[PDB]
């Protein structure tokens, strides 16, 4: 039993940070690829 409890209490994820723009020149969500 732990209704209190759901989910979204308790959780870190990690140290966001990696990719800005400069390291990236691509368009694959704002065009995307046709088959």
């Amino acid at each position: 039993f732990n209704p209190v409890g759901v989910a979204f209490k308790g959780n870190n994820g990690k140290y966001l940070s990696r990719i800005h723009r400069s390291g990236i020149d691509y368009t694959e969500f704002a065009k995307d690829n046709t088959d």
